[PDB]
Protein backbone atom coordinates (compact mmCIF):
# COMPACT_ATOMS: atom_id res chain seq x y z
CA UNK A 1 0.00 0.00 0.00
CA UNK A 2 2.98 2.27 0.65
CA UNK A 3 6.00 0.54 -0.89
CA UNK A 4 5.46 -1.98 -3.68
CA UNK A 5 7.16 -5.36 -3.26
CA UNK A 6 10.20 -6.56 -5.26
CA UNK A 7 8.19 -9.48 -6.63
CA UNK A 8 5.58 -7.32 -8.36
CA UNK A 9 8.26 -4.72 -9.09
CA UNK A 10 9.58 -6.42 -12.23
CA UNK A 11 6.01 -7.36 -13.15
CA UNK A 12 4.49 -3.91 -12.66
CA UNK A 13 6.55 -2.65 -15.60
CA UNK A 14 4.72 -5.22 -17.72
CA UNK A 15 1.36 -4.89 -15.98
CA UNK A 16 1.25 -1.40 -17.48
CA UNK A 17 1.64 -2.82 -20.98
CA UNK A 18 -1.19 -5.34 -20.83
CA UNK A 19 0.23 -8.26 -18.90
CA UNK A 20 3.18 -10.59 -19.46
CA UNK A 21 3.80 -12.59 -22.64
CA UNK A 22 1.00 -15.12 -22.18
CA UNK A 23 -0.33 -13.55 -18.98
CA UNK A 24 -2.92 -10.80 -19.42
CA UNK A 25 -3.04 -7.64 -17.31
CA UNK A 26 -5.75 -7.80 -14.64
CA UNK A 27 -6.66 -6.70 -11.12
CA UNK A 28 -9.89 -8.22 -9.85
CA UNK A 29 -8.45 -8.77 -6.38
CA UNK A 30 -8.95 -12.30 -5.07
CA UNK A 31 -9.39 -13.00 -1.36
CA UNK A 32 -8.58 -16.44 0.03
CA UNK A 33 -7.69 -17.76 3.48
CA UNK A 34 -8.32 -14.27 4.87
CA UNK A 35 -5.37 -13.07 2.79
CA UNK A 36 -6.62 -10.49 0.29
CA UNK A 37 -4.45 -11.18 -2.76
CA UNK A 38 -3.77 -8.92 -5.75
CA UNK A 39 -4.72 -10.26 -9.18
CA UNK A 40 -1.66 -8.79 -10.88
CA UNK A 41 -2.03 -11.11 -13.86
CA UNK A 42 -4.41 -13.80 -15.12
CA UNK A 43 -4.25 -16.47 -17.83
CA UNK A 44 -6.43 -19.42 -18.84
CA UNK A 45 -5.02 -22.14 -16.62
CA UNK A 46 -3.38 -20.11 -13.86
CA UNK A 47 -3.65 -16.84 -11.94
CA UNK A 48 -0.98 -14.50 -10.59
CA UNK A 49 -2.04 -13.43 -7.10
CA UNK A 50 0.57 -11.78 -4.87
CA UNK A 51 0.12 -10.76 -1.23
CA UNK A 52 1.73 -8.22 1.09
CA UNK A 53 5.04 -9.90 0.27
CA UNK A 54 4.28 -13.35 -1.14
CA UNK A 55 3.63 -14.18 -4.80
CA UNK A 56 1.28 -17.07 -5.56
CA UNK A 57 0.42 -18.77 -8.85
CA UNK A 58 -2.95 -20.51 -8.48
CA UNK A 59 -3.42 -23.51 -10.78
CA UNK A 60 -6.36 -25.57 -12.03
CA UNK A 61 -7.03 -26.16 -8.34
CA UNK A 62 -3.74 -25.92 -6.44
CA UNK A 63 -1.40 -23.33 -4.96
CA UNK A 64 2.28 -22.67 -5.68
CA UNK A 65 4.15 -20.35 -3.28
CA UNK A 66 7.30 -18.97 -4.90
CA UNK A 67 10.68 -18.98 -3.16
CA UNK A 68 12.56 -15.97 -4.54
CA UNK A 69 12.37 -13.20 -7.14
CA UNK A 70 14.18 -15.42 -9.64
CA UNK A 71 11.28 -17.84 -9.17
CA UNK A 72 8.57 -15.30 -9.99
CA UNK A 73 10.45 -14.01 -13.03
CA UNK A 74 10.81 -17.60 -14.25
CA UNK A 75 7.09 -18.19 -13.68
CA UNK A 76 6.01 -15.66 -16.30
CA UNK A 77 8.78 -16.11 -18.87
CA UNK A 78 9.01 -19.89 -18.49
CA UNK A 79 5.38 -20.91 -18.00
CA UNK A 80 4.80 -21.54 -21.70
CA UNK A 81 6.70 -21.62 -24.99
Amino acid sequence: SHMQTPETAFINNVTSNGGYHSWHLVSGDLIVKDVCYKKLLHWSGQTICYADNKFYVVKNDVALPFSDLEACRAYLTSRAA
